[PDB]
């Protein structure tokens, strides 16, 4: 089925679902973020949609979208702003150093993928 | 729908060369100390100077608690969204090493947090203005 299996398993504000078919490199490009609550009337307070960039960004045919260091580098931010504001934690300062380090084994790929030059492809 | 072009409001960001997007916070500090909205932008526009791509993402602003709050998405969503994403593309013709420990690295991140929302039950202070 469609909603992702998450590390928390308790008091989740929102559920994540996978939208569509796999695509371009075996994954999913449309991701729908879904509050577990309701208004009065039945309507989710928070529906809102991921559209991944599909399709290297060189090829034809590809459609635009956000990209995964694009989500990390906003939670990276978030993390740091709680962690110079009156509600830090020991637990936030793991997290951003794991979120830090993803983001530069990313940018180690987008290096790489630069260097080999095969940015913007569909070349291993 | 959004026309092209402070830099004090861009997020300088770990990747440096051949950036697909431009991240940038919205508004003001707010709960926490944090921005509560950021807009992604294509670095491309089209014939018309528009964005190829302005989406806008806002958070869950105000803790789930309190008064006032208003609903929204959370950090570790985006989390397992780039950890469903990178799993794929591991299950994928074009895995690599990189990929491997970005992803470890991701899921350890969304363990931390985790960790933090069952410590902040077990001192029943989710959804409060507490430490
Ligand atoms: N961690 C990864 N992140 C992205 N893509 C990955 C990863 N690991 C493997 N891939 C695959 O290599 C191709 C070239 O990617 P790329 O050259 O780095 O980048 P891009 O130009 O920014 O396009 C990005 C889009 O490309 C399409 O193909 C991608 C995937 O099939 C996808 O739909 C992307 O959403
Ligand atoms: N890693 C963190 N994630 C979230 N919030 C954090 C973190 N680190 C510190 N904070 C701060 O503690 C408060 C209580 O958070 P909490 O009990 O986890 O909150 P919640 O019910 O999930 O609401 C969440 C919203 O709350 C508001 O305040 C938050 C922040 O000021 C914010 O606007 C949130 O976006």
């Amino acid at each position: 089925m469609k909603e992702l299996s998450t590390i928390q398993k308790r008091e989740k504000l929102n559920t994540v679902e996978r939208i569509g078919s796999e695509g371009p490199g075996g994954a999913y490009h449309e991701y729908v973020i879904k509050s577990n609550s309701m208004d009065s009337q039945g309507n989710y307070d928070v529906y809102e949609t991921i559209k991944f960039q599909k399709g290297a960004r060189k090829e034809e045919k590809s459609q635009h979208g956000v990209i995964d260091s694009d989500l990390l580098e906003i939670v990276r931010d978030r993390l740091k702003s709680f962690q110079a504001g009156p509600f830090s934690s020991r637990e936030n300062a793991c997290a951003l150093t794991h979120v830090e380090e993803a983001l530069m084994w990313m940018n180690r790929r987008v290096e790489d993928r630069i260097e080999r030059n095969v940015l913007g492809t569909n070349t291993k």
